[PDB]
């Protein structure tokens, strides 16, 4: 229903720095400071008080929808050492340190990846600090040599210098570190005073430099959360665009476009010719949410350049880290191929090289296990980046995309990996979930009747009287390739209109084809057009587009011509017509672009015709691989023509022309025996 | 200068039923009629008048331009007899007997189909009648005996009832026939009794029957002359469709349209769904007549069809006359190989096969001395009848034909043979050839000033910098294509435009390969557009289709794309940028229209472009002709788009297309040293 809608909109409009659970780990660290004018206690008590309010039932601290021992020891490690060390409700000590000292064999039995960033980093902190208080702790485990080992590795493995000088993210994660500067390191920090935007780093640095701008940046975090903190802040940006990227995949994005483009102008204005990070002012950027950002920023008409992407790439290879070549995990490659199709032709080949070096990179490891991300758990992935490599931009219809994607967004049963198992809800909600599910069976209830409705009345027409093979499974096709372009229920005139002239050239074609051509002509076909039922003003301009169709049938013959782009420009312009909107006065520009657009079309339908027919000749493979090279050139060119947010004609206008070429192709590009199950999936295989 | 000019439009307004030389011979057997109500002398003594004053200073009678003893002897004969039968004026045959006798024997040593109608038929008769009066006359004559036998043979080759049920050209001349009946060839004359529109016929006719619509008849046309008669009237489609003909070939046409299209529609309502004749009434009729028609209203937006050929067919052969299968000249094959260009797609091939029937038929008898006509004398066929087979309409450029014809229009010093040399002089005037001549010589002197202007120009721009072999050469060309398709003065804006970006769009071309492509892109050539000089309007709108042809330029690389079809849409736009003209609203129709124009341009220069590439590599020759076939296919359906009078579109907006592919056909069927003659011919070479 449209409360769901109400509430997700007004949340968004209210969209802040930042949504995500709030840590227990770095507040305990926030306890730690004392109070700054050498007052009696620490400084703020909220997170004393925070802290006692949320003990588990077994004494320990962490989100309770999982259970991960890495994370939950050192969330109790740091609670405890922060409330004894101002020695104040023991009995929560002792009550949690029964189950520590119980679960601290069980660290030994971890998985590959899931290893938190600098979990050996602060461990040995985390038990140098417990060694002050110094209870009853097993500090013999081979599991503490052994990330030992690894930290005298990484130390041996990093500069002096270089950690002086340029910012890394080991900035991030500073407080395990020692034997450093405070004023060559001074400058690394974000533009507010935080290093890399993780209030621990600013907190322990603070600790040892009364630099107010990190004084500031700490009050206003805990005095906007009024106990507890997070791992990291702010997320602007990255929220920004998960949110919006979400919204697209669920087929929902039709209504929010003004919150949507207001975000969008946002992420613009904060474009840099350098990339982006999670949020405005960390000079470190990566791939990812560049990445990201490109494409969407171009799938809604906004100009920007890929040769930012120039940084990323390691002399013929491509790292998410600019500096660092580290084995990447899926996700940011997956973006990184995605973005890698809306190629405009005028741009550097740099796109083309990121695009075959990660499709190479995905393919192989695909039919493994390798989908398992270092920093994310979600519901599936194969499913999702396996379609993905599968069905390309020319070849995507949109609902089949939010059918499938409405099994594979898992809401709020994932988790983000961090310094703590952290999880944002801004766009991770479940209520999503409601919306456009209910949306969705609606869509398919009136589809379903429609379907019946359109049944009849082809029924009524008697148009077997020259059929096809079963007019059943094809007439159920044609509508749905209609269907599956326009969703909104207020166009159903639109679509009736297109399955029906579908049908009716079909019908037209299949005679033509049977009784030899135009010199076999016997009966006034102009006049079959009559049998759609007709309006009072859409009449006569379709029996125009008609007879201009029957012309071209006549024209086309005794040569090698094919006869399939004249469909699509008949098909476009009828659309156009039911939907009864015109152009404007025509200054020179809008029309050079509309026959522009004309041309693409019928070049294309042409082209891949022309190949189809050679593919069932058992042709040799080479030459489809020359055709397919052909039109792709061409299919590139109209989607950027398509996408210019400068043009002077209107918008749906355009992307009509994008939803014939699109079903052309996938028609085009798939057995029937794929089609059919689609067919069925999303029409009569009912959600929920 | 205009005077001539306006004299032609004045007469031209005032199209009688016909303009022809008065003839003499006819007039003599009108003069035999005596008087009806038993009158006492000749019906009407004008005639006699007529007769009496122009004896030749020989006596003889006969147009003077000319020689021929057949005509000479005939109109000799028949004055005598009738002067001497009603017995006055004496002394004149006795003046012209001198000569008759001493020219008896001249006959024998005449032309091979230098012999008039019936001309056996009549001097049989002719000698009879004398034989009455019997003068000293040399009836011994071997030559007469030929003609006999002749007549024996054509008398044995007659029948009797279809001669007296089906009408044909022999009752054109049936006086020298005799033993007949009158009431079953009663029927058999034309709408106004009269029987193949030929005066004696009728007169001796009327002379064994007194129809009043006979003696109505030859009273109006004695009485429209006031003395002499012709001996074929009247002949209104004749001279239309001859003089419209004329002023469509020699390049005048621009001033009379009106009265052009006046006698166009004439001709329309009198059109016949079976063919036509010299007049509206003649129920014979003849394929050249018809055939010419059928050109000229084609060639100016009229719907016919050209099945009425279906009956001059003559199973897998054709004859000029229906039912008569008899060896026919040069002209009416040639008219009609003629009209067998203009072929609409849409059609049958009965024009297909008139036309390979008619080439073979003229290719041979070409090499020799074949274009000698039975029924007229010209000045130079040949000439005209081989170019004519040797450039296609799809390789026919106006000024250089109106320039091939300047000399091989005759104008008066021709003879049209019949009954009786006679010649008509209303499309065969010599005040034409003033008027043409003038107007050709003084566009030439534009022509050259404006050369030199662009040379200037062109030379300021520094435009060799990136030139090619030698600008000299090919700027002249270039010129030279728009100056053949433009020669209305008040049209120079568009041809500058046209001529400039022409040789702009080369320069890039040839800097393009110099360099490999837009990959070793340098400069911002979309700037280089400035150098023609703009004005206040003309600006913005020519560098947005500068712009438009180097995205063309950027998306046809690395592919096997052509980059002509680009170059002649840029061309169009730009020659209706410079023409300053807009579209309407563009109903759907319109835009509709507007794109198919521009496809199949871009359609045909991709594909014979091609074919000239493979020409070049020494290909087999199959293939050549194999594209060459393709190209006619879709340039017939062009050509068809551009010629319906039913178009909403304007008319120079269409015909501009038609220029641009005409020039890119024919530089591309010529070797340049066809093209340099012509260029000379037509610019430097002067006439008068």
């Amino acid at each position: 229903t449209t409360t769901m809608i109400d509430g997700i909109r007004t949340a968004l409009r209210s969209i802040g720095e930042g949504e995500i659970s709030i840590s227990a780990y770095d507040t305990s660290l926030v306890a730690l400071l004392k109070r700054l004018d050498g007052g009696d206690g620490p400084q703020f008590p909220s997170t004393i008080d925070w802290i006692v309010q949320n003990q588990l039932p077994d004494g320990s601290w962490g989100d309770a929808s999982f259970f991960m021992m890495g994370d939950r020891i050192m969330s109790t490690l740091a609670c405890v050492v922060a409330l004894k060390s101002w020695n104040i409700h023991t009995d929560k000590c002792e009550r949690g340190l029964l189950f520590i000292q119980e679960n601290m064999w069980r660290l030994a039995h971890e998985e590959e990846d899931w290893m938190l960033v600098g979990f050996e980093i602060a461990l040995p902190s985390l038990l140098d600090m417990a060694k002050d208080l110094d209870l009853d702790i097993p500090y013999d485990e081979p599991a503490l040599k052994a990330i030992y080992a690894e930290r005298e590795r990484k130390l041996a493995k990093i500069p002096r210098d270089v950690l002086h000088s340029m910012p890394t993210t080991l900035l991030h994660s500073l407080e395990g570190m020692v034997d450093l500067d405070w004023e060559k390191l001074l400058k690394l920090r974000c533009l507010d005073g935080s290093f890399h935007c993780s209030p621990a780093s600013t907190a322990t640095a603070f600790q040892q430099t009364g630099d107010q701008k990190c004084f500031e940046y700490l009050d206003g975090i805990v005095k906007k959360f009024n106990g507890g903190v997070p791992c990291i802040y702010p997320l602007d940006v990255y929220e920004r665009l998960w949110a919006v990227d979400r919204l697209t995949r669920l087929g929902i994005s039709r209504h929010f476009t003004s919150e949507i483009e207001d975000c969008l102008d946002y992420i613009f204005r904060n474009w840099t010719p350098d990339g982006l990070a999670h949020t405005k002012n960390c000079p470190v950027k990566d791939i990812d949410d560049t990445a990201m950002g490109f494409r969407l920023l171009r799938l809604y008409g906004y100009q920007v350049d890929p040769c930012v992407l120039k940084k990323f790439e390691k002399d013929g290879k491509f790292f998410c880290l600019h500096g660092e070549s580290n084995p990447s995990s899926v996700t940011p490659m997956y973006n990184t191929y995605r973005a890698s199709q809306l190629k405009f032709p005028g741009d550097d080949g740099v796109l083309g090289r990121a695009e075959v070096f990660c499709r190479s990179f995905l393919q192989d490891r695909r039919g493994s296990n390798r989908m398992k991300d270092k920093w994310a758990i979600a519901k599936d992935i194969p499913g999702e980046v396996e379609y993905a490599m599968d069905y390309p931009w020319k070849a995507s219809l949109p609902r089949i995309e939010t059918r499938l994607y409405l099994d594979q967004y898992g809401g709020s049963g994932d988790v983000w990996i961090g310094k703590v198992l952290h999880r944002m809800t801004l766009f991770c909600n479940d209520l999503y979930l409601k919306a456009a599910k209910a949306d969705f069976s609606n869509f398919q209830k009136e589809c379903r009747v429609e379907l019946n409705g359109l049944r009849r009345w082809y029924l009524r027409s008697n148009l077997e009287k020259f059929g096809g093979t079963d007019p059943q499974t094809t007439l159920m096709t044609s509508y749905f390739l209609a269907s599956a372009n326009i969703f909104e229920a207020n166009r159903a005139a639109e679509r009736l209109g297109w399955a029906r002239v579908a049908l009716l050239a079909d019908a037209v074609s299949s005679h033509f084809r049977r009784i030899g051509g135009p010199k076999n002509s016997t009966s006034n076909l102009e006049e079959l057009i009559s049998l759609v039922p007709f309006d009072d003003a859409y009449s006569g301009s379709l029996r125009e587009a008609w007879k201009q169709w029957l012309m071209a049938w006549t024209a086309k013959e005794s040569s090698q011509e094919s006869i399939e782009g004249d469909t699509a420009i008949l098909l476009v312009r009828a659309i156009e017509i039911f939907g009864g909107r015109h152009v404007l006065t025509g200054q020179r520009p809008d029309l050079w672009e509309y026959s522009q657009l004309e041309q693409l079309t019928s070049s294309i339908c042409c082209k891949l015709s022309r190949r189809v027919l050679a593919q069932e000749n058992g042709e040799s493979t080479e030459k489809v691989e020359e055709i397919d090279q052909q039109v792709d050139l061409e299919m590139q060119e109209l989607t950027r023509r398509v996408l210019q947010g400068c043009s002077a004609i209107n918008r749906l206008t355009r992307e009509t022309f994008l939803h014939v070429v699109k079903s052309f192709c996938y028609v085009a590009y798939c057995s029937p025996e794929t089609i059919d199950s689609h067919i069925d999936k999303v029409i009569f295989q009912d959600v929920i």
